[PDB]
């Protein structure tokens, strides 16, 4: 059972950028509730420091049959991409998107089902910002702890 | 752990004595063919033949990348692609699979390359299959 870590962001204007109080922490659950636009090609969820360094870049693309890119950006440089070759979102449809911060990875769920993992390439502690952009809208983003 | 296969002839299929278990390292020392398009390391279960628990498949195409996947009931699941090629063609390699509780851990030339979380129980694997553009001097097993 989860408790809120910080007041949520409600109906935030895309492109959105906002602090995560105290930074990412083990057991933090970040939930995004929103709708993929009807003719969406891409969107982006970034966990960054304060766009130059992105610890975790989550980038669904409705291209080439539909797939999702996980990656990290350091000093302006993209690392090797990890692509999960399936599209768990649907243009025009609402979705629930959850990021669980674990010790060794982000676990990602889409609509209450496991979708991908992404092992930390830089520590999650240095993240104090979530940025969201691209072809979607959001009802909310929540922050929840088990503690 | 069990005794090595030595210059196994590719395409190859051999038993893994006792099957997979936690802490097992399976090592492949080999050489990528000079004009290598693709190769395949499959972990399979001889009791449902053509299924593959873990398919590891470097592809020298589109910049070089590696496919990890699973085949069940004759059906491929969603591919996990690492968009990076850690094998140079014509060059030797040390390919290393570490069986862990919740994943395969893959080391290439002594560097961590990828993990692949188990989708079917790892205990089902009693077979290693190697095919495509390479030759192999060894497959070892230790604990």
């Amino acid at each position: 059972a989860l408790f809120s870590a910080q007041s949520p962001y409600i109906n935030p204007i895309i492109p959105f950028t906002g602090p995560i109080q105290g930074g990412l922490q083990e057991g933090l659950q970040v939930t995004l509730q929103g709708t993929t636009k009807s003719f969406a090609q891409r969107f982006v969820v970034n966990f960054q420091n304060s766009g130059n360094d992105i610890a975790f870049h989550f980038n669904p693309r409705f291209e080439e049959g539909g797939y999702v890119v996980c990656n990290t950006k350091q000093n302006g440089q993209w690392g090797p991409e990890e692509r999960k070759m399936q599209m768990p979102f649907q243009k025009g449809m609402p979705f629930e998107l959850c990021f669980l911060v674990q010790r060794s990875e982000f676990k990602v769920m889409v609509n209450k089902k496991f979708f991908v993992q992404y092992q930390h390439r830089v520590p999650y502690h240095l993240v104090d910002t979530i940025a969201v952009s691209g072809c979607l809208k959001l009802s909310f983003i929540t922050f929840q702890t088990q503690n």
